[PDB]
């Protein structure tokens, strides 16, 4: 049971954006048996959201996964999943370093493996 | 001592598998006298998986030979075994042109007396 998951390379730069933008990229994997998997926001991302050290908060979306209230899922038996998580058109993005903290979980059916994951997505000027 | 390796020839599309599906299909000869042969996976594939470009894994199996932890075999002294791998039934196939590597082996009772890589790629899908 592997995660992996860091910032994306693009850069985005303070503002309006015009369309849907890339800011990090997720990959989970396991050689072993299981129905899927959930990505849970932790700590300040709670809410499915990335954060900034003066507080401002961005929503993430993304196209593989799916939603239920409070955190990402999918049913994937595949020995690997990946995920791009971007930011939406039209979202303003202002100051700074922007933190996303959560937890992933690999379950079955009940949690067999699960690990945090962190990363940082730089914005701006 | 000749070795064939190939891809097979039916047709896999992502999803689900409803049964036992061929991907590969090896040939190791020899009239010489022999005891057996060892088929070894290298690289990426070592586990006993087949590997696509992005690292997706998907494991391979075979009724044609037995398995000592890491690697096939079998004791086998006629001219010529054939095997077929497959993917498991119900096993999840996703994303993209997946490569085995590995090493066959020939080996006598007494030991290893000729040896040759194998490579191949099955395609997915869609």
């Amino acid at each position: 049971f592997s995660v992996e998951f860091k910032a994306t390379e693009n850069e985005i730069v303070s503002g309006k954006l015009d369309a849907d933008t890339p800011a990090f990229h997720l990959v989970m994997s396991d050689s072993g048996e299981h129905k899927g998997w959930n990505v849970r926001p932790t700590g300040a991302s709670e809410g499915g959201q990335m954060v900034s050290a003066d507080g401002t908060r961005v929503d993430l979306h993304t196209n593989e996964l799916s939603w239920d209230n409070d955190h990402w899922w999918i049913d994937d038996g595949s020995e690997r999943v990946e995920a791009t998580f971007f930011l939406a058109a039209g979202d303003e993005v202002k100051a700074g370093e922007y933190q996303f903290t959560g937890r992933v979980e690999e379950y079955v059916e009940t949690v067999i493996n699960s690990k945090d994951i962190s990363a940082t997505k730089t914005v701006k000027e």
